[PDB]
This record gives C-alpha cells, structure tokens and sequence, in this order.
DNA sequence: TGGGGGCTT
DNA sequence: AAAGCCCCCC
C-alpha cells in the first residue's frame, strides 16, 4: 500500500477483521478468496473513518489507489475498491474503459464483475454510443467469461432503454457457451428485461436455443402468466 | 424448484 | 426504516 490512503485502509481494515465471519463469507464466493471478514455495513464504515481523517484523495490519484486494493489479497479490498470508484464516478467517462477491462480480468468473480458492469459501463455505453462496436464485438469473442460477461450485463438496467435487436444478438452470439456463468448472465438479463417486457422475452426463450439452465432462470417470474 | 442473511431503498 | 428482493446460493 504505497500510496498513504490505502495503507491507513490496509490497516484500519485488518484492525477490525473477523475469522468467525471470514469462513462463511469465503464459502459464498467458493473459496476463491481470503475474507477479513468484514461485511459491508462496516467495512463502509470503515472506509467512511479513514476519508474523514485523510479526505478523498485527488482523482488524478483515483487509479493508482484501486490497483494498490485490487492486489491486496483479501476480497475486502475489491469491495472497498469499488465503493471508492463509485465516489469517483462523475471522472470516470471513456478513457477508463481500459482500466475497467482490467479489474473486470483481475481477481474476478461475480461480485467485482457484476459491481462494475451494469452501473459504470452500462452508463458509459449510453454517453458513448459509438464505443458499443469498439468493445463488445471484442469481448463476446475474448474467450474471457468475465468480459462475455460485461457484455450480456452492460445493458441490464437500461429498462425502456434496452436495445432489443443489439441484446438478442449478444445472447445469440454466446448461446452455445457452457460456463455456468454465462448461462447464468443470460437468465438474469432476460429476467430483468421481462420485467419490462415479458412478452418479447417469453417468445424469445420459446423460440431460440438457450441453455435450459438459461430458460428456468429467464421465466421464473413470468411463466405464471403465460 | 423457488425462496432465503444480507443488502437496498 | 420497515419491508422487498436475491446478483448469488442450495
């Protein structure tokens, strides 16, 4: 922890861990990670405790600060990257894309993946337009699960927004793929999308091949109706 | 299946 | 802030 602000974090954090916490949260995420065991409620808090003493460090800094946490080993430090990114977000815009890329191939797993995607680079997407063809072509065919990933879910709250012909073709283009993940990425978006329009999803689901895993999780809010 | 302490609003 | 939802999990 070089820079001074995630090192008063490192320390602050480590200060206030629970092993009788650690075991069940690292059991959630399947063993991939060391916890501190800290849940959110604190471990706001406690990023809350040392902004107050350091204040929020300039953004040319807000970079540095996030790659320092993510290199840390317990998953605390992902979350409290992304609850610091989040105080950043009105400087985050495009030239970050790279940058989130990054995080998104790093240390990952559903909770960094999913905390980055819908909100950051879902509102990316929406100001730059163009990008769209610049980055999701790219990662549908990465092989990385984690960027086909952000690709399903960059528009899983775009509601009335969503572009129906461009997430079709998303879906359609990994359709096929076998990690568990993915499958589950399709259910989601469609689900959330049902909740806008359940008729286009209802046909969607009964008319194209999808994982079966992928069509239980796509009606199981909807199939009551129909 | 379909619903649940941890999270959100 | 009482109450709904659930990525995920099983």
């Amino acid at each position: 922890p070089m820079h001074p602000f995630v090192k008063a974090l490192q320390e602050h954090f480590t200060a206030h861990q629970n092993p009788e916490k650690a075991e069940p949260m690292a059991r959630y995420m399947k063993n991939h990670f060391l916890f501190l065991g800290i849940q959110t409620p604190e471990r706001r808090q406690l990023l809350k405790d040392i902004i107050q003493i350091h204040t929020l460090p300039d953004q040319k800094d807000f970079q540095i600060i996030i790659r320092e946490l993510w290199d840390l080993p317990e998953r605390e430090f992902q979350a409290a990257a992304l609850d610091i990114m989040q105080k950043y977000k009105k400087h985050i815009n495009e030239t970050h894309i790279p940058f989130l890329e990054e995080l998104i191939v790093t240390k990952s797993w559903w909770d960094s993946v999913d905390s980055i995607v819908p909100t950051f680079l879902g509102d990316i997407f929406l100001k730059h337009p163009e990008l769209i063809s610049a980055y999701i072509p790219k990662w549908i065919a990465s092989d990385n699960i984690w960027l086909q990933r952000a690709a399903i879910l960059f528009q899983l709250k775009y509601k009335q927004k969503m572009d129906e012909e461009l997430l079709f073709w998303i879906i359609g283009q990994l359709h096929s793929s076998k990690e568990f993940f993915i499958q589950k990425a399709i259910g989601w978006v469609l689900r959330e999308y049902a909740k806008t329009n359940p008729d286009v999803v209802w046909e969607y689901v009964q008319n194209n091949e999808l994982a079966p895993l992928s069509k239980r999780e796509a009606i199981k809010h909807i199939k009551q109706n129909y």
